[PDB]
Parts: structure tokens; C-alpha cells; sequence
């Protein structure tokens, strides 16, 4: 049906504003309103800042069978991935304590990242964002969409 999921992490690391709760509030559009930013750059000696690689944990309160999760990247109005956006990903899945290598996405230039999980079971997901096309004090996320196996 619908699936709860619990969002985690260390949001000191984002902009005000544009923390894990916009990773799933239902938003996948570009724009600002709907992203998870790390803090932004406002002047040329600012100290206070946000830095990859940037880990986001998720939960459901029970095991979840998944077909895959599907990362909405920040996209330019003409198609085209904008600097900002994710460039390398990995994530590791739960279970029961049991870990799961579920691999590293590199060179990413899609409107979605997507990780095909063929109905393997977790209590617990942890995404790692590794590199932005920019540099590792900038990262863009729309959405993180979590889909479960019928
Ligand atoms: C118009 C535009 O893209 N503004 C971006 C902002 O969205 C965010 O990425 C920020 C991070 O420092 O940098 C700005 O360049
Ligand atoms: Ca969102």
C-alpha cells in the first residue's frame, strides 16, 4: 500500500530549509522548494559549510520487500543534469543486521538514479552521496522514492 519511511542523518551538513524531509515529502520537480540542498554558498571565505560524501539513512519500521529506490536528481529546465546534481552514489541495505553491498552508480546524468533490487528484503537502507558535479561542499537531491514489491 502505502510504506512509512524514516528518515536520518546529519543535518548540519544542509541548507536551512532544504533538509532529509524534502528526500520524501513527495516532491520530484527541480525546484528549490522541493530539494534536499547541502548548505549553500553565500561568500568567498564562508567557513560554515556542508561536505560529501553525505550519508542518508532509511527505515521502515518493519522488512520491506523492494523492487527498487529511485533517486530524482536536480535537472536544468532543458533536460540536462544541472552542476549542483548527484555524480556518484552508493548504498548499502539491512537486514536483521546483515549488510548488503548494493553497488556504486557513477557518472550520473539521468533525471533518476535508479537501483533495481529485484524484491531483496531490508529494515534499513543507507545512501551515500560521493560526488556532485561541482565539488564536495555542493549536492542536489529532489527526491529518494522507495518501491515495494506488490
Ligand atoms: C540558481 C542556482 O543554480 N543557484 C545555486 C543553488 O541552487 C545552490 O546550488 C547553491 C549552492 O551553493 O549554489 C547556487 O549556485
Ligand atoms: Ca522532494
Amino acid at each position: 500500500s502505502h510504506m512509512n519511511i524514516t528518515v536520518s542523518g546529519d543535518s548540519s551538513q544542509l541548507q536551512s530549509g532544504m533538509g532529509l524531509d524534502k528526500l520524501i515529502d513527495g516532491t520530484t520537480s527541480s525546484d528549490d522548494s522541493s530539494r534536499m540542498d547541502l548548505k549553500w554558498i553565500f561568500t568567498s571565505d564562508q567557513q560554515d559549510k556542508g561536505t560529501l560524501p553525505f550519508e542518508m539513512t532509511f527505515e521502515f519500521n518493519e522488512p520491506k520487500t523492494l523492487e527498487n529506490f529511485t533517486i530524482y536528481n536536480r535537472m536544468n529546465s532543458n533536460g540536462t543534469i544541472n552542476i549542483a546534481a548527484m555524480k556518484k552514489v552508493k548504498a548499502v541495505g539491512y537486514l536483521n543486521g546483515e549488510e548488503f553491498d548494493l553497488g556504486e552508480k557513477a557518472n550520473i546524468t539521468s533525471a533518476t538514479t535508479v537501483y533495481e533490487l529485484g524484491g531483496k528484503e531490508f529494515d534499513k537502507i543507507v545512501i551515500t552521496a560521493l560526488d556532485s558535479h561541482k565539488d564536495k561542499n555542493t549536492l542536489a537531491i529532489n527526491e529518494i522514492e522507495f518501491y515495494e514489491k506488490s
